[PDB]
């Protein structure tokens, strides 16, 4: 089981971690939603899915930056939402091919009353999500952690 970025770097079976910059909306108003969609981003594959099932979940999930000091917000999992940042571990995701399949994460993320001017700066660390890899055949309990980094400054009005 092995994961990596739309734009290249990978993590190697065992788990690890990796930078994923995000493209953010430039601006985003009190009470609108900022939409940070992870799906197009990370992928994933079994590398024996004729033998083994990978069970993949998002183990933890936190806010750094302008994320943690100027948004609310919650994270969808497969369909599901939870809050962000996360207090349990989510159910699980089957990953049975080969062929990359997206990490089915998104966050929603609301500005705060209290927000204005640059909110969140190009460059900056806003997330790291854990995704948590096991399987049905040994004792592989693996972690796979994202840092998630913003390509751009998001402005939010007064
Ligand atoms: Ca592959």
């Amino acid at each position: 089981f092995a994961c990596k970025t739309a734009n290249g770097t990978a993590i190697p079976i065992g788990g690890g971690s990796a930078n994923v910059y995000v493209n953010l909306a430039p601006a985003v108003n009190v009470g609108q939603n900022l939409v940070v969609d992870l799906s197009t981003q990370i992928f994933c594959h079994n590398d024996y899915p004729e033998t083994i099932t990978d069970y993949v979940t998002l183990q933890r999930g936190s806010a750094y930056g302008g994320v943690l000091s100027s948004f609310s917000g919650t994270v969808k999992y497969n369909g599901s939402s939870y809050p962000f940042p996360t207090t349990s571990e989510t159910p699980r995701v089957v990953y049975n091919s080969r062929t990359d399949k997206p990490w089915p994460v998104a966050l929603y993320l609301t500005p705060v009353s209290s927000a204005g001017g640059v909110a969140i700066k190009a460059g900056s660390l806003i997330a790291v999500l854990i995704l948590r890899q096991t399987n049905n055949y040994n004792s592989d309990d693996f972690q796979f952690v994202w840092n998630i980094y913003a390509n751009n400054d998001v402005v939010v009005p007064t």
